[PDB]
């Protein structure tokens, strides 16, 4: 007959379960995420410039990439059906395919992927590297990006530079800069590589390099443009993580106020690799996912110098981000009008990148997802009283102008938001409002009414009093509740965090290994603000994404956190307001959109 | 019962006989070659410090390389019964392994082999080059000699220098020399690689590197030290040949009068690949096997230039020869009271360098051999005539000094001859003399008693009148002669060569295709030289060396021009006093010295 799966009778240990029984259970339906089985980093991305259709790549099962095509940069078709359109087993890459990037016109006006192409592992930053384990080779894609075809030829980039003791050296990530142009005098529109790694006893790095020929096969080395000392910190570790111990999938891109622009301040997204001391051999125990703002000046050699830093998304298994232009006469840009943009998607690692010791998976039978797409642009702030929060140093933002008679500043950071698109498309269920309110005393308050479904969007605001600040408040909303499981997220000012409480999440972790519940958190200065004459702690603009088992956390165009709430129970979707009773909170209309919407229309699962 | 062949009957078309059939027909005894199948060049030989034994290696079947030891310089053992020692399908050799150097005290103390590893065909100076065709990579011997094992990592040099484009890149030499340390500031004892191939639209030339680190993981690329214009050559095409389209096998090493010297004089040997134009693709048309003297400078770069070049033998099927230092505390030298040695076996290709169409191949099962081991030195000639002779420029010698009084000129130039062992294992047979005679008439003049096998030295001296210089006098002899066959080796004044004439050698080109009878000649100049008083045209020195079908003839110390002569009947081993009466010929008493000896002693075939 069939697997029984009732969501109101109480989980089994779940590795009991037959093969492919839970592939529904947390599946998200409005994610980039294969039809089945790992994914892994993206890349690959690119628009097809014959077509204006956005490709999106990844890494998956651990052979090679797949891909997907998007017109609207909402809903996406598969290619190949899932499978890959690059594999290992080549002469050169007999052993892996990792990240490349793609030059959309390119050899004979094709799609040009430019990747890492691997022959010996094991490879780690924490143990000895094995001489030529990481190259960077070409393939071309004549049949619409189904199929990337490796030159019959050795790597472009067959190694680094000479008797560099590199820690890695992969992701190569092509795009082009004006202002790179000029510096170096390079012919207009010159193609720029950087792969990412670093090199032992001296630390992280990215390593520059440009086009020497028309035809890509040449690429002149322009030195570390950009590297730290190993374990290094923007600041005091406060704001944007560590530089740690490697750079991985190094992205650079040029924003501002609107989108991408390639004449706009220059920024990089980049993977650290982190670990406590003592290392510990192959293990990376820290996954942090950065983005770097910094100006670009010459002496003799290129240099980027960082002026803040933050993270693109603050999740533990967020990581290995890969974006791309994509251009306002794009197919989906045409239809929304939208200007160049950046899109970035970040990866959400299933398995805690494979240290999940007992997870379900052969149950589940897929691993992983992506993050919505979002895009990135300079965000300004302003009208912030000028004080000790607005000025710290070594932070994720900084001061563009000031107003001595109003006693303000405009701030400056990286604005992160759903790209649009994709947002109204999650908006585009069913929607209900919960009446504002003020909290003072402790608990949680349910909503009158709460979505009947694991697939949502909730948007608020909170606005604290004067008297929050350094207090011990915490205040946000309890989700996917119900008598056996509930998940709290909430803004607490004691550290200026939002933390995903997890311990009551699942009952399924209960009873089955590897379902992990650890908090998650990410920092979030909520400034003091001067509007109409009166200074008051800014708003907290909270967006929450609930895609099955996929949590993302948006606030204030500025701030991401991303996580697994991986809920069992039917029953567990109630929504409502949570308060420690430290102070007051006035929460506004809360809205409530349910539904989301199916991304992959041609699928059936 | 048997395959039945009478070497007194008229031959078949030979290939219509089983396989293996003539296995022994045309089979050398004092010859490196291997079991059967064919042989490449040489390459990988060296002094095993612990032993002091001398390994030879060689190209073998196409499928990487093999390898003998010698304790004698005369005899040899196989190593793995002639199966190879290192062949392709490695992650950095894929498709094929190409020549490669050995570090007698490498890693750890063991042979380190650094060779070609190729990982796409095809390669050739006439076509576009395939990028990362061509690497070098290591292995290292812990077994002595017999598997050279390739380090699990990729090739220590991943390809030429950054946007070269390179005709050819292979044949990785590995060496020693104090004065490119002094020149060049290398801590002493530096190992210095020198690659052979060239640039498209600029010509040939060796690329130059030295050891960066004590693990030979690095090499510091040093510049072309020595390149040539596209087809140039030396002097007036004249003595050596020409530089032509590519540069192969080269071997750098450094003389003195006795042996090898590392403060002597530099020498360097290498294959040049020519071509008539226009260019035949994919095919080399000339295999000349040269030799050139230099002396080295700096300006920045280091630079050898040419002062003297010449052919080390100038047989058209003659090439691609590996040399080696061997040291006087070697097996061989402590036995033979030798000093230090540079010994060079050249490679004496079977088929044509692949163009002998229709050779009975498979009927043969063998292909190929080396020729004798050579000992390399600085020759001096004295008491020459100071004269036009004498006086040449852009040729094989050179004046070092002069006396006025006497009229006289010293000449230097590269000693050539078989190795001393070798040489009176070659000798080791029985022993007869012709008696010397004057020829002024035309004709063969039969010896009174001839060889009765196809396996001999022959040794005698020709001396000329003053009127010779300039006319049409052919002098020499007639041997593996009988009725049906017969090869004439003379000198010839007009064109002061050496000719082989094989258009009667063998009866089985008359029934079979692929058996080359086309003449062989190499330059020889006799000077004018002074001797008590008296001057007189230089003695013509000669040694013949017949090994059933490989002939070896040397000249004056100076000289060796190589070739097969594949004669059938059992009959045809007479020898003749050859004269063509233009002028009068003196011929010394010959030695004629019998049965050679077994080079492989413990095989059976
Ligand atoms: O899967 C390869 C791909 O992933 C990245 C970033 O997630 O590398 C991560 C990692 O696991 O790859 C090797 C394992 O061999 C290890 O050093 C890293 O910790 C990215 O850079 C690669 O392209
Ligand atoms: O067999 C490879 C070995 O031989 C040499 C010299 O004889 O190369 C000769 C040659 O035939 O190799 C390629 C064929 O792929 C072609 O370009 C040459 O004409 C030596 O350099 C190699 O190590
Ligand atoms: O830069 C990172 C590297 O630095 C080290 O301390 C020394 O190599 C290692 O722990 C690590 O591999
Ligand atoms: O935090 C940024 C978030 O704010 C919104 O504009 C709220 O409507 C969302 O579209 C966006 O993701
Ligand atoms: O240097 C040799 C090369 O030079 C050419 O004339 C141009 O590339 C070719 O015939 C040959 O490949
Ligand atoms: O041409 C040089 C030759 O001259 C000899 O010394 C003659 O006895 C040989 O040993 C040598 O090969
Ligand atoms: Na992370
Ligand atoms: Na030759």
């Amino acid at each position: 007959m069939s697997v029984v799966i009732d969501y109101n009778v109480a989980p089994p240990n779940l590795s009991t379960l037959p093969n492919g029984s839970l592939f529904e259970t947390w599946r998200p339906r409005a994610h980039v995420l294969p039809p089945n089985g790992q994914i892994g980093d993206p890349c690959l991305h690119y628009t097809d410039p014959a077509t204006g259709l956005f490709h999106v790549g990844f890494l998956h099962d651990g052979s090679g990439i797949s891909s997907a095509t998007t017109d609207d940069l909402a809903t996406y078709q598969d290619l190949n059906q899932g499978n890959q359109v690059i594999v290992p087993g080549g002469i050169n890459d007999p052993v892996a395919v990792f990240d490349g990037s793609v030059i959309p016109n390119g050899i004979n006006g094709l799609p040009t992927l430019l990747y890492t192409s691997v022959s010996y592992l094991p490879i780690h930053w924490s143990i000895p590297y094995t001489r030529g384990s990481e190259t960077q080779s070409l393939a071309v894609s004549s049949d619409g990006g189904s199929n990337f075809t490796k030159l019959d030829q050795g790597p472009v980039i067959p190694g680094p530079p000479f008797a560099y003791n590199v820690t890695a050296f992969r992701d190569p990530y092509v795009f082009q800069n004006p202002t790179l142009d000029s510096l170096l005098h390079s012919k207009n529109n010159t193609w720029y590589t950087v792969i990412s790694g670093g090199l032992h006893e001296k630390g992280p790095a990215q390593f520059l390099y440009r086009q020497y020929d028309s035809d890509f096969q040449y690429w002149e080395y322009l030195g570390q443009w950009w590297h730290e000392p190993t374990n290094s910190t923007w600041g005091n570790g406060t704001w944007a993580g560590r530089w740690a111990f490697n750079f991985e999938t190094g992205n650079v891109f040029s924003l501002d106020e609107y989108g991408y622009n390639p004449h706009g301040q220059i920024f990089t997204t980049i993977g650290t690799e982190g670990s406590d001391l003592p290392v510990v051999p192959q293990l990376t125990s820290i996954h942090d996912m950065l983005w770097v703002s910094g100006t670009v000046s010459r002496n003799g050699s290129v240099s980027f110098n960082p002026n803040m830093a933050g993270f693109l998304d603050w999740g533990f298994s967020s990581y290995a981000a890969a974006g791309k232009v994509l251009p306002s006469t794009s197919l989906p840009s045409t239809k929304s009008g939208a200007p160049d943009r950046f899109i970035s998607y970040v990866w959400l690692s299933g398995d805690l990148f494979e240290q999940a010791e007992g997870f379900p998976t052969n149950q589940q039978n897929w691993t992983g997802t992506l993050l919505l797409p979002r895009e990135l642009r300079v965000l300004y702030i302003p009208n912030v009283v000028d004080n000790a929060l607005a000025r710290e140093s070594g932070a994720s933002w900084q001061v563009v102008s000031s107003d001595g008679s109003a006693g303000t500043v405009e701030l400056q950071t990286l604005g992160i938001s759903i790209a649009r698109e994709t947002k109204a498309a999650l908006l585009s269920g069913t929607s209900f409002t919960e009446s504002g309110r003020t909290l003072n005393s402790s608990g949680v308050v349910p909503f009158k009414r709460s979505p009947s479904e694991k697939f949502f969007v909730l948007s608020a605001q909170l606005s604290f009093p004067a008297s929050a600040r350094g207090s011990g408040l915490k205040s946000g909303f309890q989700i996917l509740s119900s008598e056996h499981e509930s998940t709290t997220v909430y803004y607490q000012f004691s550290n200026e965090s939002i933390i995903v409480d997890r311990s009551n999440t699942s009952a399924a972790a209960r009873t089955t290994d590897g379902i992990d519940s650890s908090a998650e958190a990410g920092k979030l200065r909520l400034f003091d603000v001067l509007n109409g004459g009166e200074q008051a702690i800014e708003t907290l603009d909270l967006t929450l994404v609930v895609d099955n088992s996929v949590l993302e956390v948006y606030a204030n165009g500025r701030f991401a956190l991303s996580t697994w709430v991986r809920s069992w129970y039917a029953n567990s979707t109630n929504i409502s307001f949570f308060h420690n009773g430290v102070g007051g909170v006035a929460f506004s209309k809360v809205t409530v959109s349910e539904g989301l919407y199916d991304a992959w229309p041609d699928r059936q699962y």
